[PDB]
């Protein structure tokens, strides 16, 4: 079997990506956030604390035939940016772009933290990070991939993230009209649960190639790209005006600026992010100091290539017995 859906920015900065999802019979459609870097598919739903919710679509188990309670399960989950949510747990069907997992754990959130009640485009998330990070008590889950996994035609996900336009989701199969070039493959660590992998180098702008280890994960449910300071701060040196501000959380740029390109390494092969896709614009309304999309990683305990690097590239999540990655430019 395979699948493919289309997957949808939330807004014109490209802050997430929203893709929807059939859950029970009959169907109720979500728009979920796809997320490499978590293993809990959790839902907005008929057991939200009412004040949390705030223009969400919810998913109501007792109008689904195929809805179970998963009896003493309960999950909990926080996220990197501090964000958190937690509740109970179903199973019922669920299908991604035509294809269709019986028996998915569905986890309902009874609680939301404020970010997530805020957006009210996000109805929950999907994650497709490996299972060993789910968060189910007493008994693990597995993701939408790892159940589906077998069925597939080939055991791989692919991203498609757009810059300031869809993209595209598939399961099993690998569109080779989506891509320019060829696909590099390179090693991928499961040992922190996660699409972790080691670029080779960068390069800023024009600049020569700097050949070096960055070990980071491929994660499309963050939204910019978290680097080592020394690699950020090499980046921001050829934007005038650009500094980091304790204040903003971050580099700031003047938004009269034209942004260079950055340039990763896979293997021997290069990704060229162009500097748009870099630009996060104004930090407040109004403002003409803008907030930028390479950001360090200094703090977090790990580098992530999220949206902003991942949108440059076709990117195959290969969950074979070994599992690898595969860049490619398009």
């Amino acid at each position: 079997s395979t699948g493919s859906a289309t997957t949808t920015p939330i807004d014109s900065l490209d802050d997430a990506y929203i893709t929807p999802v059939q859950i029970g019979t009959p169907a109720q459609t979500l728009n979920l956030d796809f997320d490499t870097g978590s293993s809990d598919l959790w839902v907005f739903s008929s057991e939200t604390t009412a004040s949390e919710v705030d223009g969400q679509t919810i998913y109501t188990p007792s109008k689904s035939t195929t809805a179970k309670l998963l009896s003493g399960a309960t999950w909990s989950i926080s996220y990197g940016d501090g964000s958190s949510s937690s509740g109970d747990v179903y199973t019922d069907t669920v299908s991604v772009g035509g294809l269709t997992v019986t028996g998915q754990a569905v986890e309902s959130a009874k609680k939301v933290s404020s970010s997530f009640t805020e957006d009210s485009t996000i109805d929950g998330l999907l994650g497709l990070a490996f299972s060993t990070l789910n968060t189910v008590s007493p008994t693990q889950q597995k993701t939408f991939f790892d159940n589906a996994k077998a069925s597939l035609d080939s055991p791989v996900f692919t991203a498609d993230l757009g810059y300031h336009a869809p993209g595209t989701y598939n399961f099993g199969f690998i569109d080779t009209t989506a891509y320019t070039g060829s696909i590099t493959y390179t090693a991928v660590s499961t040992k922190q649960g996660f699409w972790e992998w080691t670029s080779t180098g960068y390069a800023v702008g024009s600049g020569t190639f700097k050949s070096t280890s960055i070990d980071g994960i491929a994660d499309t449910g963050t939204t910019l790209l978290y680097l080592p300071a020394t690699v950020v701060s090499a980046y921001w040196a050829q934007v005038s005006g650009a500094k980091s501000s304790s204040s903003v959380g971050g580099y700031v740029f003047p938004c009269s600026a034209t942004l260079p390109s950055f340039t990763f390494g896979v293997g021997s092969a290069r990704i060229v992010i162009p500097g748009d896709y870099i630009d996060f614009g104004p930090i407040s309304t109004g403002s003409s100091s803008c907030f930028g999309g390479i950001q360090s990683s200094a703090g977090i305990g790990i580098n992530i290539f999220g949206d902003v690097a991942l949108k440059a590239a076709f990117v195959v999540f290969n969950g074979a017995t070994t599992p690898t990655l595969g860049f490619a430019s398009k």
